[PDB]
């Protein structure tokens, strides 16, 4: 039986056989007041003594949040659905820890994506038992309020200032300096990881002076704070608040009594016109997202990035091969889960309709003179290839080197990898390649476990990967020591060195995307 | 209503609407003791609590000082005299905070020129209101004694040690450490501003131990202590401190006896015999300035500059294009705000004498030899262009690039401009060009007010600019890092890279006035 | 009436008049409990509160010490010679202090030479009352004991450990950092500064952890540890300490009774048979002199230079053309201060007897083979010449420019003078050049007294001097910036630049003495 003694109370774990080892793992630890009645859309207020012995034994309640119905009974999208209740009462958090106890180990914290609004800690991909056990690390999760509820702002105002999911992320990562070390963890080395949204959250950890003392390191798994659907302008914001209040009857004239108004509103009546606020989205709209609002985020954080004001230390950062195939089902034209989705030229211009809603039709042929000079015009998934690399390249790949370079230029070891395989177990089809989301579970391990019909190249991969997170982790260098592995070297602006990660052998490349990025970084900004 | 808590005391201040937006301002906050009386010629004495809610709702009284009457019912020149009653009651600043209230924002704070023998806060050109609402930046500013009442110095004696008005700036500075916090400010990163005599002191501030934890970053309008009328020797103080005394029937053989007589004089004997402690004066005189007085200033500073001893971090330092033309109306024959001034060489002649007193006729031929080779003879405004290139170069370029080479030899970042904008509404005439003063307006924002009949071009300039100086003030570095702009080099020994402020485009360019620093700053100090 | 309150009591000081301004000095304070009785040969004991105004407006006594009687009647040597009583009571300092009181003023300690055998800090060209003046710098100077008394040692027993007056010095070191703030000064900018032996002791205070943090920089005049004279070995301490005892009939079995027997002695006794503890002295004989004792000295100080182990710190270093002729007259065969002194080579040879005692034959063939090739054989004062530099470069140049690289090369800058100017009034003859110990009315700023009958080119040198010597204690470097003087730059292994000073005008060399110092370095240590 395993009782901690934490800052806020007692707390009971289980205990978990993973590869013939133990693992105890404290599911849904409570790490603030419930935002709940007055304290909807506003900052995460801190916890006090419960005393008794709080049981963390299951996972805790997902936030509110809408769902992907698009593919009722499909595992390739339902497995990103939350697996536990929804409800405002969602800020707990997870810990996995070595057995026996370790006595001063490194701390991962996963921030999880969903485009700022969807995600959870307890899906299966982020099912951290078995890095503690392989690594002996201490994997830690937290669920952060996402939508409206995350991040509603009207800027300068406290009763919904903005950024209130990033700062149930901070709230958390106080949590684990004030209390990891009587789980045996040493607050002093802690790496933040994250992807997509969750990444970008990472990264603006990496700007925020509030989050500075409470991490050593950070990961970044497809995501940046630069890529364009993470940061809404204070324009936006404003408008779309108003829009959400206008559409829940809330306007007002006073905006205090917009807020009241809205934290009168059922959770369902705000999630259901989340969506609306917005003239016309995309399958990568992020309706509600972090804000400069002069607390969390001082200032608009290319110009911090570009001025070299953020943290100073190590980060990995990374991509998949596919990032953009897995949006197209989502509302491209001629393109199906349920077919090769060989698309026209006419389909494809108006897949850049739905992805660049408006874009001057200028900038729309820009993309289309830049991604479809064929070698050679003869290929019919030469459109159905271009639409993908279009939206992985814009959305989420050059972002990425961008920030790499921008980051790496101000003295810090940075470290890039280029990841190119396809699960052997994906359930989408074969067309949409190596997709967003899908480097998660060899992050987590779960190759490892050989009941689970992976391939014996993938458990190698899986493997090696996670040493190389862990490595990078506890000594702030991502490499594999011991099996004659391919060294990863530091990513410097002129070369632009990344490492590949496949099952064959891993590659030392330079300058990823050089072309396409020069079009998406310095022309693109029409 | 907005109340805020001082260490000395509560304070009411008022709210403004600006740009659709709100600045609350405490316009006249004390600093220190009133310095009548017994106290008038010392050094300032710090502040006891009231009890009180001050309300600081109009600009306070200004220093005593002379006031410019060349031109009755001219706003060229009445723009810079006094705009509150005078009074030796006059030690209060001004703070200008955006709404909402910041939670940690960078301060700039205002130094006002006058040659230190006039000046005030309180001027619409100084007015902080438009930084703080675009910038969001906290904006600061302080009146200072000026002329004899600010710095008379008997050397030595602590009843007329020099430098008061040094003094007043420096326990302006303490207050903002003791107490911008409570107003939303970050103590921790405050950035001094300041043109002409207020730039002089500025670069004092850099060289005094007793301000280095007391500001972290300095910007040099238009001057630096090195510059020829910054800083009074010794010798020419005790004369003049002695020419007072008699002026004034105040000599003693006894030297307290003296300061005892002066601080029974009127605030007006005083000023009315400030012209003539001096057998000869020119439009530049600065009868009572700074000296060495082993207290704020511990060495000539001359010495503490060449040898490193100041203030290690960023500078941004400029000029404008014609300093020297604003002096000319003031006393050079054949020169008139109210004609095109085209003078003959006797009259050039006539004014190395008005502006350089004495000054070996060698002296003065060199100026000549140097200033007056044409290319060519032909033009009728050579002379008259030439007199005033000798009076900026000598007075306010070559001594600012000067200091700024001597300041980045010791390894800090500094950053050189070379304004060049003529004002649209500049009312004096266009031979004078783009005079001294005439930048202040584009730092400060004014022409961001549509309202003003500013230009397009002059919103957007002055947009850049502020943009610039928040951009040091906050990170040290003087870049507009949207909207494709240049990027500003830092300035080297070497390279000595500078960039241009215009309307149209700003270039890099190399080695300001080369051929005549080479003579003001190695061979004329004849 | 000038009174400071101090850690142990209360001072008087006294006016002094001096260029038409005012200085404040305080002659004799006292800095330990005097040595006497049970305390002779014991480490300074600390000094405890007296209360009390004590008078410090005399010099005090001596330290005790034999007297050069060679010249009665001579101005030469006898201004050498002790000027107040000799007394064991003799642990004083001076402290001279601008007037008015400065701040926060930086010291300058002075450390007088005299072989360890002799000297005091009441010389007239000692008197820091120029400097205080002129350069508003504080000067503090002390008596610590000299000879058999200051240095006798009998190893690791705290009866007699050795480097007493090493000790003493501390002491008084420690003085100013507790009590020089009270009257003025800033015991974080501290400069020490001696010649001869003086040096000698500020380059082993350089090396002396208990030292390390009671002052800041150091100059050397003349002098440094490695010089042959200024370090005594253990063995030589021991032979010494005995030949005492026996000659004074203090021997004994026990080592304990030996002190005890010599602490018995009358202070006459003990210096009467210093000068015998040898079988063959020379004029440049240190009989009692610092030693490796476990406590001030750690290591064979030769040892602590090469391997780096010292206070890292800027240094100021010199010597004088003609170091070695003062010690001719004192006993090398055909010398005179009373004739030109032209010697031949059988009296050159004789000379090497007196001044190398033994030195093999080969040893001294050697020093003759490398000083008698001339160029060439004709002029009659070859051989004169010849055992000057002999003496000269062996025991001041050669040590002195091998400590500058050994200290330089581990990364501090270092300051190399060769001094060249003869006195004016210099009583010695001119054959004895540019004598050793007559720099040093030029540092203390004698020549700028003009009721003294030095040349004016002289005034001009001494003040130059002056400013050097006090930029380099306020700053570290010491250049002269305002009258277009040569730069002086730092002294690196690889060039070995040094600025020459003389009345003329002061040259950048290179590589003082390199053939001679090669021989005295690398080959003669025979
Ligand atoms: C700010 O919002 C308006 C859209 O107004 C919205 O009303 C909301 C409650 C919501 O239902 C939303 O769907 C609706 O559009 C944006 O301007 C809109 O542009 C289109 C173009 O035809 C119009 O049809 C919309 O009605 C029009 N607004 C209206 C009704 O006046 C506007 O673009 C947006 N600003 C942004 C994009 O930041
Ligand atoms: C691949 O399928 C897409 C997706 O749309 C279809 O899904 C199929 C599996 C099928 O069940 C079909 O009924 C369903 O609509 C096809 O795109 C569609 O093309 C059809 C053919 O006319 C159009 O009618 C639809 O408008 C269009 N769907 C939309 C709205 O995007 C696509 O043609 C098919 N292409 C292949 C096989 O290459
Ligand atoms: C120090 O002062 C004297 C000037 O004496 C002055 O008396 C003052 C009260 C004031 O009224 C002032 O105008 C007057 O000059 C300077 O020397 C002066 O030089 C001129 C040359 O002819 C004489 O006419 C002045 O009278 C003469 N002084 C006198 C009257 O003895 C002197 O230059 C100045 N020192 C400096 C410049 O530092
Ligand atoms: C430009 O004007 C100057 C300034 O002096 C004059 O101001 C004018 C606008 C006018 O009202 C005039 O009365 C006033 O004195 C002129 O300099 C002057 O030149 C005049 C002509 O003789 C002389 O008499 C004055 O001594 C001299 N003024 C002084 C004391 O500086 C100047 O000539 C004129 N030049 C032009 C038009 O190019
Ligand atoms: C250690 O001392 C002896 C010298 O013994 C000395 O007795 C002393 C009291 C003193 O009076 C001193 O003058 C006398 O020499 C040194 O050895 C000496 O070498 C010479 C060579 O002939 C002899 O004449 C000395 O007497 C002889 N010592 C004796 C008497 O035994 C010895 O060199 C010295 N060790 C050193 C140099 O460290
Ligand atoms: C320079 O003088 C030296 C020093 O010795 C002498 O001092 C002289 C001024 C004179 O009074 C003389 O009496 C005194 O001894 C001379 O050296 C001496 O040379 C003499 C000449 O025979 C010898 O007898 C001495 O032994 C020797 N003195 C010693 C002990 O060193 C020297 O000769 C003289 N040389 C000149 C003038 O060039
Ligand atoms: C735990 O180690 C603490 C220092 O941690 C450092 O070492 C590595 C873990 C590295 O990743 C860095 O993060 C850290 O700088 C030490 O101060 C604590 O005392 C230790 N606590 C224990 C063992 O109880
Ligand atoms: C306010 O920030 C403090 C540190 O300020 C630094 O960051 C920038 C503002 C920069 O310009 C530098 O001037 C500073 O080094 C921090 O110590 C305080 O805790 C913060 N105070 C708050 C938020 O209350
Ligand atoms: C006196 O100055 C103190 C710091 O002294 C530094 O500055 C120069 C004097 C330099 O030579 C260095 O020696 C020192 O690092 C400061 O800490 C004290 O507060 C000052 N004391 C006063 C003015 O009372
Ligand atoms: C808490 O849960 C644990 C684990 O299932 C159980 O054994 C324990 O009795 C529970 N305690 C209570 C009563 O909350
Ligand atoms: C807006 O309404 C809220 C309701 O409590 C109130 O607190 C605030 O003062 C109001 N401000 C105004 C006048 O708009
Ligand atoms: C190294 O390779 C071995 C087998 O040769 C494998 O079992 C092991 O897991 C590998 N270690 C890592 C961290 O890849
Ligand atoms: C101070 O001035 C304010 C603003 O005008 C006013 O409302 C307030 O009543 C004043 N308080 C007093 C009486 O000083
Ligand atoms: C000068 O006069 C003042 C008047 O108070 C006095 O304090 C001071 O001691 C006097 N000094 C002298 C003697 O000059
Ligand atoms: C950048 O340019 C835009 C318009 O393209 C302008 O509105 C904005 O004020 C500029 N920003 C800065 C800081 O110059
Ligand atoms: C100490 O000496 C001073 C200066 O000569 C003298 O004025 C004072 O009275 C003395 N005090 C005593 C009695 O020691
Ligand atoms: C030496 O004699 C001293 C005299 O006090 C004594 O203290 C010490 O113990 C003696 N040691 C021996 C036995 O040599
Ligand atoms: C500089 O030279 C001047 C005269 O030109 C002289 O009076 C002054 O003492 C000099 N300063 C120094 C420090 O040498
Ligand atoms: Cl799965
Ligand atoms: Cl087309
Ligand atoms: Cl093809
Ligand atoms: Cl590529
Ligand atoms: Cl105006
Ligand atoms: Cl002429
Ligand atoms: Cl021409
Ligand atoms: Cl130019
Ligand atoms: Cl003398
Ligand atoms: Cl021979
Ligand atoms: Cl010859
Ligand atoms: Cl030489
Ligand atoms: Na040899």
């Amino acid at each position: 039986d395993i009782i901690i003694a934490t800052k806020n109370g007692k707390v009971r774990g289980m205990q978990l056989t993973v590869f013939g080892g133990t693992v105890t793992a404290f599911l849904g630890i409570p790490y603030a007041q419930p935002p709940l009645g007055r304290l909807r859309f506003k900052k995460p207020q801190s916890l006090t003594k419960w005393t008794d012995i709080w049981n963390a034994t299951k996972y805790a309640n997902s936030c509110c949040q809408n769902i992907d119905q698009s593919f009722p009974g499909f595992h390739g999208s339902e497995m990103w659905n939350p697996n536990t209740d929804l409800s405002e009462d969602c800020l707990y958090l997870n810990v996995w820890i070595p057995a026996p106890k370790p006595k001063n180990a490194t701390v991962l914290i996963w921030i999880y994506g969903g485009g700022f609004q969807t995600g959870t800690s307890s899906l299966h991909v982020y099912d951290g038992k078995f890095l503690a056990r392989v690594e002996r690390v201490i994997v830690v999760s937290m669920n952060y309020r996402v939508g409206a509820l995350g991040f509603l702002a009207l800027p300068g105002n406290p009763e919904a200032p903005g950024n209130m999911g990033l700062f149930d992320q901070q709230l958390a990562l106080q949590w684990v300096q004030k209390n990891i070390a009587a789980f045996g963890g040493n607050p002093k080395s802690v790496t933040l990881f994250g992807e997509s949204a969750g990444a970008a959250s990472v990264s603006l950890h990496l700007l925020s002076p509030g989050s500075h003392s409470l991490f050593t390191r950070a990961i970044l798994q497809s995501g940046s704070f630069n890529a364009p659907w993470a940061v809404t302008s204070l324009y936006e914001a404003r408008n779309r608040t108003l829009n959400l209040a206008k559409l829940t009857g809330c306007s007002r004239e006073n905006e205090t009594e917009i807020i009241k108004c809205l934290r009168n509103k059922d959770p369902q009546e705000i999630l259901l016109n989340e969506a609306f606020v917005v003239p016309y989205g995309t399958p990568l709209s992020v309706n509600f997202g972090p804000t400069v609002d002069g607390d969390f985020l001082t200032d608009m954080p290319d110009i911090l990035l570009e001025l070299g004001q953020f943290k100073k230390t190590q980060i990995l950062v990374g991509v998949n091969k596919d990032e953009g195939t897995a949006f197209l089902v989502y509302g491209a034209p001629g393109f199906s889960k349920d077919n090769n989705s060989i698309i026209t030229r006419k389909e494809f211009q108006e897949g850049l309709k739905i992805f660049f809603p408006g874009v001057s039709e200028f900038g729309k042929e820009s993309i289309l003179f830049h991604y479809t000079d064929w070698v050679d015009d003869q290929r019919p998934e030469n459109y159905r290839e271009a639409l993908g690399d279009v939206v992985g390249d814009y959305n989420f790949i050059c972002p990425a080197l961008e920030f790499t370079k921008k980051f790496s230029e101000w003295g810090n070891n940075a470290f890039f990898y280029y990841f190119e395989h396809r699960s052997s177990k994906l359930p989408w089809p074969e067309w949409m390649g190596v997709m967003h989301g899908y480097e998660i579970e060899f992050v987590f391990g779960l190759p490892l476990e050989r009941r689970d019909q992976y391939t014996k190249a993938e458990e190698i991969l899986s493997r090696s990967i996670v040493k190389r997170w862990a490595n990078f982790a506890k000594y702030g260098n991502p490499q594999e020591t011991q099996n004659n592995s391919t060294s990863w070297p530091v990513f410097k602006s002129t070369e632009q060195k990344y490492l590949t990660l496949n099952t064959e052998s891993t590659r030392i490349m330079t300058k990823l995307r050089a072309q396409q990025c020069r079009f998406w970084t310095s022309f693109f900004p029409v």
